[PDB]
């Protein structure tokens, strides 16, 4: 009835909002799970919320560390056994248009939501290919992958980027029998902190113009997408996008 | 327990994928009924995954408008109100647009698109407004999302399926009715349509086709029909969910 | 210079609107046109509107009645020379949803806007394959095939229909060298009578919410994608989305 | 038809001096708009202008893309030299044959800093000099079929066309929502015989392939050539946002 016995799972970001929730759920259906973020302090008090070290730990890493992910597999492989999955959760948003961003706000956005996405499905192939393991990778995109958004232009250009580059590495592993799947997983707005600290954004967002249903997700939305995305219940789903918005994207 | 008080139709229940997402259907709590043309294959199917008590088989050709009213009597009689209506009666016709009869058009469209249309309508007017966590899944396929040379018919019957839905999402979600909708787009599968259609499964396991090099089986579309059917998905409405072996990715 | 020299087209539904204008700017550059409607009174007057028998002609022809797409392509051989150009554009609308359509009035927008479009496009495939005509065969499908409309339930289906069942034909007839090739185009609000009859339907599609340009487009902006796609300069595109639609699908 | 399409037209095509990027400028002369056409290599962009035409209707300027300040010099030169830009075409690129696997980050940041970033940046500067000057304006970014499908082979190419597939629907909307008279949209080529194809030992046969182009050859420089014509003419006045593909099929199955 575990639906991810024996998986272990690496989880960007998996302190706040998405991330925590995604952490919870695939330790409630039996996986062994790493959460990583900046903060140490607001870190390992998500991890204790969760469970102890038996099941759920906490390794500070910023996601576009490229060295850091070397010592974040290691560290999940001493404490949980080989890494089977692997999601690329954090990121970060900046509030411009295009017009607007300056070069600064799009090279720190971009080595978050691109880099690190980056960093985290080449290690993840190197390190789980051809080891039998059922192994998955999940890109966190978004509906800002999939349609534009006027004033989040360096964060549209980045969901965009792991949108494709996703199903680059997905067809890859598949002509390969690498045994490892890549996806991408394509919230709309969903009730984050993220979205708590945009002043106003929940309620734009849940304009009928904006989400049909008329109201914002949970963080539990995307935590059970993610679960049949880990779990070898998808093991024919690859390279493919993940949508679980409202409605938004389907007017 | 995913699907724990849930009622459902699965249209083409008794073989291949609609068989398989009755099995897990039933395997997750939710009470099924299954359909099909013949009753001899479709009581069979049925015995083959439980008791009454969870699953009984109802003859009905899914382009018949008259029996969809019917169908969802009986099924209330039996297991209360449907909550969950899986559109998964379809055939299939080999032949290009160019090559494609009136009467082959016809009849594919009469199922693949009018029984879908008659399932939607009819579930969103008994399913609505009764806080079921209501549910309608279209069988699409990446035939709805890419092209096929030789199945111009099916390409059509599955393209607006996929289209038709997003509209009743659309129509559901504004009005608050309950009722989400969305489409599974399988791709190739090991199913009876594709074992009887000679070199079909050594056509769609080369590379070039689908790049994972073997074709799924109906407990892959299973899978992701029970997620779409459970209240997990319950902020999933509108979107197309794509189980393919990598197919449209390339 | 004729950026459509030599070419033949039909232009079904070319007396009003989208059609009047696709069938005006390709006898401008240099088409034979034969547009078809049911009215004869407005189909008269379309033909003469834009030129001389020698270069545009109408013949009444319900697009949904399948033999009478024999004789029209007859006609307009015996007219002009071998048709190389079809452009399925008549359709009809229904403001129902879904779950307010009538079986009745779902059987007749598909006939139109579908069985129409087949017909044209299986006949169009027949007649002009293995001919050397640098032949396009155009699909009026909508921003409908891409999106849904909550109160358009049988013209999202038709639409989405002419969308996918116009890659069928584009693939064959390319893998089959046939020399045709086979695109769709997907229109955001246009004002014609199609528009203007419905009311209101003008002043919704132009919130900036619904079309983010904050007007509705012009029978012209379809004509001009469709001179690009009938004349050899497309020689490369089949099997495509042409969308004109004032950003309605990008947000 | 009887008039310049592109009459009076002041365009920037990055990479204009071989391939896709030099068909482009080709047929914008042709049309009547003026061209400063840009690349790394001044042998061959010197070159490259002189066949088009002379000083009076196209120019070219040294400039990498990736290179943020020069493209203000790049603005200012073709200010001087033609008035007032009109449209952008953002076809510079580099490919990189890698699968996501085996792509060292090196060759990540230096093709993401010329695909994308050199993307943004003529976007951005685009937007900044063209809005709310009646000009008609139109920035044309190159993606390509890679934008819309994986290639197992083009890691970090396939990661900079889907940036520029996005990134430019964001800029649409933002410049259709403001009024600024500018439309942005995105060009979808399949394989067209370029030098990158060229010398990409073996590519031009592969993409071939029936199970990759259905039509059975790749396409030419001229056919992406008159697509970004009819983007860059006012007949796309009502074209913003939306992803124009001409690839023989290829993404059609
Ligand atoms: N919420 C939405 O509406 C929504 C919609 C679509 C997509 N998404 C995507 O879903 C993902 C999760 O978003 P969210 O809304 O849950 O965000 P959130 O509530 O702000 O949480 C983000 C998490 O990522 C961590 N993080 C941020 N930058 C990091 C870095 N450089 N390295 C490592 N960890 C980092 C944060 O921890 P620290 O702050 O301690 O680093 C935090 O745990 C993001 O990729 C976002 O783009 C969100
Ligand atoms: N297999 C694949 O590779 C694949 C891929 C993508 C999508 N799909 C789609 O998935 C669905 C299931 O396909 P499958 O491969 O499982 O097909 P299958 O093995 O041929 O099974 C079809 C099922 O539908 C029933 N059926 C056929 N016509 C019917 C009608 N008019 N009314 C009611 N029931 C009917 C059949 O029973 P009776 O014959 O007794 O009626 C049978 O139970 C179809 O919509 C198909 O288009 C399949
Ligand atoms: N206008 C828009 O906003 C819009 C947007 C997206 C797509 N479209 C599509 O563009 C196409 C043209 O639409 P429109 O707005 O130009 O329509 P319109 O103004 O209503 O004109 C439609 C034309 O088609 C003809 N027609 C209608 N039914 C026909 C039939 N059964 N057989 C032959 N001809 C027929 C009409 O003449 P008779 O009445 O005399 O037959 C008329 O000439 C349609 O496919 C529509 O779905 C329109
Ligand atoms: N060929 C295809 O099949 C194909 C398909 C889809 C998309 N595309 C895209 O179309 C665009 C043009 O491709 P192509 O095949 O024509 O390439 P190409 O034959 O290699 O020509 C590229 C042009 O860009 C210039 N260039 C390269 N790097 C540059 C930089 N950093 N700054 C400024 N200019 C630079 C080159 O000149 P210098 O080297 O002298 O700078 C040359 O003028 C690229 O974006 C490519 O991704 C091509
Ligand atoms: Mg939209
Ligand atoms: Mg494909």
């Amino acid at each position: 009835t575990d639906r991810l016995k024996g998986k272990v799972a690496i989880v960007t970001g998996g302190t706040l909002g998405i991330g925590l929730a995604i952490a919870d759920k695939f330790v409630e259906e039996g996986a062994k799970v790493v959460i990583t973020g900046r903060h140490a302090d607001v870190g390992e008090k998500a991890a204790k919320s969760i469970g102890g070290t038996d099941v759920i730990r906490f390794v500070q890493h910023d996601a576009s560390d490229e060295a850091g992910w070397t010592k974040l597999f290691d560290t999940t492989e001493e404490a949980f056994g080989p890494v089977t999955t692997v999601v690329n959760n954090a990121g970060i948003a900046v509030s411009k248009s295009v017009e607007d961003t300056t070069t600064e706000e799009w090279r720190k956005l971009l080595s978050v939501n691109l880099d690190g996405v980056f960093f985290g499905t080449r290690l993840g192939i190197q390190r789980m290919k051809n080891k039998g393991l059922g192994a998955s990778i999940i890109n966190m995109s978004s509906i800002e992958g999939l349609v534009g958004d006027p004033t989040q232009g360096a964060y549209n250009a980045s969901k965009g980027a792991v949108r494709i580059m996703s199903k680059s590495a997905a067809l890859d592993c598949a002509l390969k029998d690498y045994d490892v799947r890549v996806n991408t997983v394509h919230p709309g707005p969903i009730k984050t902190p993220l979205v708590d600290d945009a002043e106003g954004a929940e309620e734009f967002f849940s304009q009928r113009t904006k989400t049909p249903m008329g109201h914002i997700g949970e963080p539990n939305d995307i935590a059970w997408i993610c679960v049949y995305l880990a779990s070898d219940e998808s093991k024919f789903a690859t390279g493919a996008e993940f949508v679980v918005d409202g409605g938004y994207t389907a007017q």
